């Protein structure tokens, strides 16, 4: 368990300078000082290391938001939904690595695409619950479907932060996501 | 020259059905009514036959858009960028197989991921010149950078109809997508 988490340090350490295809076994167990075989006592493969990584992440990012959710913010609601779109913005960037490969494994493991697509239908339900709230009270105009206006904004925020965060061209820099995030959200879950 | 074209048909036909992984120059030249080296006399790999459909989809799309924009829709502006967004609804949406395939490419093929890059930059930059406009003529306030606005819109087009077209779990149902989109635009470039 000493071993587990130094496998998984490991893995993250090389993650930052190449991609999971030239990162061998070997060079998992030689960082995380232990052979070939014992490595494969803690994990059948290198891909299943790169799904828990994603996991320990996607986890880190849930447990902030039900955090959040039970602990909101006294501010105004520009400023409540920054925080939320924040955990992600934190998590994920803290994290860039994990990030790009946990989400270019997407396409070749079914394990790694369904732990992404349940975390995404969970975000997308609490964000639409939000949005029926806001609407329930008053503040926010009934106009899309909330649910469908939720999907977007998470998959919005799932590509343009990543983008952002892997320097892709084109992207917005990471020092302006979060605004033009924010700003995007607060004006097509308000705005008539 | 006709049997280029065959070679990109049968190569779009059986994308419908199973990945690029799974599909053999063999399969490619079978189809196409060829041997395997006249196969390669036109194209060096399977990788530069999807390629060359990406690009002929990609191309269709900005050209389709460049018509728009010289010959702009009589209509209210919310109905002037649902007519853009519609281009890529579909253009994109008529060539499903092209771009799930290209889309996923995008992580082993620096070809396709310049080309990707290129045309999104210039969709980014023609939505920011048109932004630009709508604020210089007062009817858009100026609020967020108007490239950084127009990034963020594009990925999540990007990303929203891309998943849509995948029936993926989560996504916004086709017959939705349209109108969503539209939703967050308008809202975010006309909204303060
Ligand atoms: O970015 C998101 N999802 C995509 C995650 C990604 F990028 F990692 F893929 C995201 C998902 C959900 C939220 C949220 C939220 C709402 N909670 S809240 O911000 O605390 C809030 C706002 C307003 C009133 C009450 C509470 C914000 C951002
Ligand atoms: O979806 C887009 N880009 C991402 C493409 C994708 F999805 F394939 F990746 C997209 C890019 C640019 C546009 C646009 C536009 C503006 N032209 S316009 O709609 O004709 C217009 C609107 C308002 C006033 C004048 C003209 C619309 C959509």
């Amino acid at each position: 368990d000493d071993r587990e988490l130094a496998i998984l340090a490991t893995a993250e350490n090389l993650l930052e300078d190449r991609p999971l295809a030239d990162i061998s076994v070997d060079d998992l167990a030689k960082g995380a000082g232990i052979s070939r075989p014992t490595f494969y006592f803690y994990f059948p493969s290198k891909e299943a290391v790169l799904l828990t990584l994603l996991d320990r992440v996607v986890n880190q990012a849930d447990m902030a938001l039900q955090t959040l959710a039970e602990n909101p913010a006294d501010t105004d609601r520009e400023n409540m939904w920054r925080t939320g779109i924040n955990v992600f913005f934190e998590t994920f960037g803290s994290h860039k690595a994990v990030t790009r490969a946990g989400q270019a494994a997407r396409a070749t493991s079914v394990e790694v695409a369904e732990l992404w697509s349940t975390f995404m239908q969970k975000w997308i339900a609490y964000t639409a619950a939000v949005i029926d709230a806001e609407r329930d009270r008053g503040a926010a105009p009934r106009t899309l479907p909330a649910h469908e206006l939720a999907t977007a904004l998470n998959l919005m925020n799932e590509r343009t932060l990543f983008a952002s965060f892997a320097g892709e061209q084109p992207s917005v820099p990471e020092a302006r996501v979060l605004d033009t995030l924010v700003h995007i959200w607060v004006t097509s879950i308000y705005g008539e």
